[PDB]
């Protein structure tokens, strides 16, 4: 019945997505699910290990979301599309994603552990841009620039435009950031 | 004695910078400066008029600085350098200006009084961008490509670098953003 931890971490996945950690109470979670405040804090001590731990199993769920996603993709370029595709805050899932990236960043520069956890989970992501980014040069469909310094501007321009969405900036959508990526991929990284 | 507002701001501003604006109580910045509760909350109600007006506040204190450092630079690839220059989270206030941004991005998804501030601010910063490189396409020292993806690419990518400083991702450092921004512009904006 460690069933009732993982209810525990979708119900704050969630809250804390759409509502922001901070005006999240254990409360807002019990009521949630009907546990007591009680329950909740046998497995969470405290309100951090909630947010630590949540983050720990949507990290796990994008990672493998992305492995499936690109299970057998042989073309370089679909690939590298695909990538910029999974990272869209698309309503939903990943769009609440985005919302909790948004709220460990801040975190992340006053906590070391959410810091950790941050840095392993985006550095993980950033060597599978610079890897795709190394097969398609080896293929020649992609031009022979210092991949790091690629993947670095691939995904600081993901997330600048990841924030426009986010925040409503006039014109941006899901759609606009899309064809943006896209374009950078087609005349920036393409032979 | 309104000056006793502009002190109240001013601690404001700092300790959601340092600490994180959910984590500063009235009583932190009261106790900062030495005068009540009380005498907090007669000049803002409530504390999210606080950030409302310490970011009011910061955002003309930025543009300032921004007009100021442009004054007379007729050279439009200076203007663009240091353009970068000023966006540069170096330490002391700069860094505190990107903690709080970190921190209005998510309270913007939230809040329509934030999201309307942080749109204009933003808005008003981007239309600088893209006028400089269109000041910097009329001398053909620049690119003839559409100005208005230029800006967006460019401002997109100080944002995903600036997260990439503050959140302390391996080989990142200002020394390292300011380089690679350098070169998104020798690159491509540079004719």
């Amino acid at each position: 019945q460690s069933e009732a931890r993982r209810r525990i971490l979708e119900t704050a996945w969630r809250l804390i997505a759409r509502r922001g950690y901070h005006n999240v109470r254990i409360h807002d979670i019990a009521s949630e699910l009907g546990t007591s405040n009680a329950t909740i804090h046998y497995h969470f001590p405290s309100k951090k290990d909630i947010l630590l731990e949540a983050l720990r199993r949507n990290v796990k769920l994008a990672f493998d979301r992305q492995v499936a996603e690109l299970h057998t993709i042989a073309d370089a370029r679909e690939r590298l599309v695909r990538l910029v595709e999974l990272q869209l805050p698309t309503p939903g899932l990943l769009r609440d994603e985005w919302s909790v990236w948004l709220q460990v960043w801040t975190e992340s520069t006053l906590n070391p552990k959410i810091r950790d956890l941050y840095n392993d989970a985006y550095d993980r992501w950033y060597q599978t841009i610079a890897m795709t980014i190394r097969t398609g040069q080896k293929q020649g469909v992609f031009r022979d620039q210092d991949a790091d310094e690629l993947a670095t501007r691939l995904s600081a321009l993901i997330d600048g435009l990841g924030i426009q969405v986010l925040t409503g900036k006039r014109g941006c959508s899901v759609d606009h950031m899309r064809q943006h990526l896209n374009d950078f991929i087609e005349h920036n990284i393409v032979e």
